[PDB]
């Protein structure tokens, strides 16, 4: 009953692939819901068009900026959102967990793991794992650097909901 969300991915306007992810809606529903709902539009804002901003290889791929550079973003509650709960954990490639500034923050910056990333449990709220295409984020990944600057532009040319 967990909700399966896509992005198809763009490299310079150029189609990459299809990435899929299950949100543990059973596990933390409100953080689970803001990201379902920005991946449909269906409240009029949301990721399709957005970029991944920062890339760091080995590390992870953040995005969901809709100021397109990592300042900016929001939540479809109307302001940021608490951290739902740290039940999950950041256990390896393809966690999907919010970005934040700091306790109760939450907003609508994500990134997806390319490692285990431990040292971030109990400060970033897991909420959803890659499903299928895990493969199109390795792809993904090459085009960042160690200071997170992308080489090329990694776009969201459409997302939404599976299933």
């Amino acid at each position: 009953v967990n909700p399966t969300v896509f992005f198809d991915i763009a490299v310079d306007g150029e189609p990459l692939g299809r990435v899929s992810f299950e949100l543990f809606a059973d596990k933390v529903p409100k953080t689970a819901e803001n990201f379902r709902a920005l991946s449909t539009g269906e409240k009029g804002f949301g990721y399709k068009g957005s970029c991944f901003h920062r890339i760091i290889p080995g590390f992870m791929c953040q995005g969901g900026d809709f100021r397109h550079n990592g300042t900016g973003g929001k939540s479809i509650y109307g302001e940021k959102f608490e951290d739902e709960n740290f039940i999950l954990k950041h256990t390896g490639p393809g966690i999907l967990s919010m970005a934040n500034a700091g306790p109760n923050t939450n907003g609508s910056q994500f990134f997806i793991c390319t490692a285990k990333t431990e040292w971030l449990d109990g400060k970033h709220v897991v909420f959803g794992k890659v499903k299928e295409g895990m493969n199109i984020v390795e792809a993904m990944e090459r085009f960042g650097s160690r200071n997170g600057k992308t080489s090329k532009k990694i776009t969201i040319a459409d997302c939404g909901q599976l299933e």
